[PDB]
């Protein structure tokens, strides 16, 4: 019976499923601690999450030490050649920074909460990473990678067109705003949600002069709005339809 | 999609609304808001409401527009197009 | 005044054009140039689409 239980629990598939179940429980307790409170001292669930992170860091150090090269900088560079190890180490230092900030008093506790939320984001991306075992999800994952590269180039071209329209809009309308960083907020705010649905129907050609007087060229903003969203939405979004279709053939 | 949407909803409902006690309505919010965010309506009133000018701003209230932009961007475009390619390559065999 | 605001309007539409020139300069990159000729041919096809 001892040989039976020892032969079962050392199997790699058993190790994979046990690690996946523990990761699922980790993501559960992380959700619980980012929704439910924290005080001057952490709760038991948050102490468990801290224990999870620190033992993962210890295991990553064991991965670094027990590798194939024999020189320290060589094996550190070999371990850091993988991208997921790099982002894992970045997240471990992020969680330790957030835990140091959260163990201090206010206002550092809310900053630690913010770091905890962006680490949640990363650990859900790690759950996406683990989906390479499934034969139906792995192709979708490499789609996410190649489509992300093609959307990086798309985001460059979209960013040029959207930034030009936003600069033109915020320079025609609102013609009396002094130097402030909120101008960049407006020019990146308004067209970006304009693409994705909501066209801000109240904000386009409001009745003026019937009410404040009309700014000069206030009729030009509906025309450049029509031209911008038209070519933006249809030309680039369809373009990405064609791009992602011709990526899927090779993948 | 459920992984990505759930992560964004958890991040949003943990940054904004930072003082909700244990209740099952938290799951309602995190599955409520991004799911209708995908499909059209972006909830323009709820994104970056003016604070501090009005209740004071929660810490990191500016991070929610950034992660909103990043989430819906990769969500809508990456996965929806992905499904364009998927359903096209299904139609050939059928 | 009121010619100054008209000059401002012309300045904004010239901004529009100079961002399109920044789009023009992207023909050096091997990954952006194909997207640029997509913009051209898709613009012609959308001209006929815009008619219908
Ligand atoms: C071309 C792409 C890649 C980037 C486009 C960025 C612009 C939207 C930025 C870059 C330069 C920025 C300006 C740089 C300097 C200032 C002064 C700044 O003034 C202050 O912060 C007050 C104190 C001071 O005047 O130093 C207000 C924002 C503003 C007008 C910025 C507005 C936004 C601008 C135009
Ligand atoms: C080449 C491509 C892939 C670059 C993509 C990234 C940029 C589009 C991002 C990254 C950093 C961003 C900037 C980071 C910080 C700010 C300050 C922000 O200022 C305010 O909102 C005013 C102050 C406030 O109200 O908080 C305005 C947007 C801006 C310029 C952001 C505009 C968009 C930027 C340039
Ligand atoms: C591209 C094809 C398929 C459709 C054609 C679309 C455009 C040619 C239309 C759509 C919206 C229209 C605009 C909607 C509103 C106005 C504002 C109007 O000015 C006013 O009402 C007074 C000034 C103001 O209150 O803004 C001048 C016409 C204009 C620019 C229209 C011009 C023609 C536009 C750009
Ligand atoms: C990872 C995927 C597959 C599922 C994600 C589910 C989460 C959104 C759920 C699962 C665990 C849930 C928590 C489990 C326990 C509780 C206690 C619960 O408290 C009560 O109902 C009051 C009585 C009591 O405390 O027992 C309130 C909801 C809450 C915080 C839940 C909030 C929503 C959570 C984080
Ligand atoms: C692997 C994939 C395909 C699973 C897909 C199904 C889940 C995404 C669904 C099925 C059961 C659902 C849960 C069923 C019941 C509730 C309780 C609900 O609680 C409330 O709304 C609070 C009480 C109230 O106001 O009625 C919050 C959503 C939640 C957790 C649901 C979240 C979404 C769940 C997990
Ligand atoms: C991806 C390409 C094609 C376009 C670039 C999109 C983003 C880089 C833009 C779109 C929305 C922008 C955000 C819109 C609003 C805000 C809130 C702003 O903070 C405030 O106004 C003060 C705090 C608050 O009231 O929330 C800081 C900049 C930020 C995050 C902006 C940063 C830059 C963002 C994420
Ligand atoms: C905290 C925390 C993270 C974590 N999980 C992992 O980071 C990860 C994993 C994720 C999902 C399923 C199975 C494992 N994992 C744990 C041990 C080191 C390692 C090496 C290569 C690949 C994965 C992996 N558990 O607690």
């Amino acid at each position: 019976l001892g040989r039976k239980i020892y032969e079962f629990y050392n199997a790699p598939i058993v190790k994979f499923w046990f690690y996946t179940l523990a990761y699922i429980g980790y993501l559960m307790l992380f959700n619980y601690i980012v929704l439910v409170k924290m005080e001057r001292w952490p709760s038991t669930q948050e102490w468990i999450v801290i224990s999870y992170i620190f033992t993962l860091g210890i295991e990553k150090m064991r991965e670094i030490l027990m590798s194939e090269p024999g020189k320290l900088l060589q094996k550190v560079k070999v371990w850091l050649q993988e991208y997921w190890n790099v982002t894992d180490l970045i997240a471990i230092l992020l969680f330790s920074v957030g835990m140091i900030l959260r163990l201090q008093d206010q206002p550092f506790r809310s900053d630690g909460r913010v770091i905890y939320c962006v680490n949640i984001i990363y650990w859900y991306i790690r759950l996406l990473d683990i989906f390479g075992v499934n034969k139906y999800l792995g192709p979708y994952v490499m789609m996410i990678g190649k489509m992300m590269i093609d959307m990086m180039y798309f985001v460059i071209i979209m960013l040029v067109v959207l930034m030009s329209f936003g600069v033109a809009r915020q320079a025609i309308l609102f013609p009396n705003e002094e130097p402030s960083w909120k101008l960049a907020k407006n020019i990146f705010y308004m067209p970006y949600w304009m693409i994705y649905g909501e066209v801000f129907a109240d904000q386009i050609d409001p009745p003026c002069g019937q009410l404040p007087p009309c700014k000069t060229g206030a009729w030009i903003v509906p025309a450049i709005m029509a031209c911008y969203l038209l070519v933006a939405n249809i030309l680039l979004v369809n373009l990405l339809i064609a791009v992602f279709n011709n990526t899927f053939f090779e993948v």
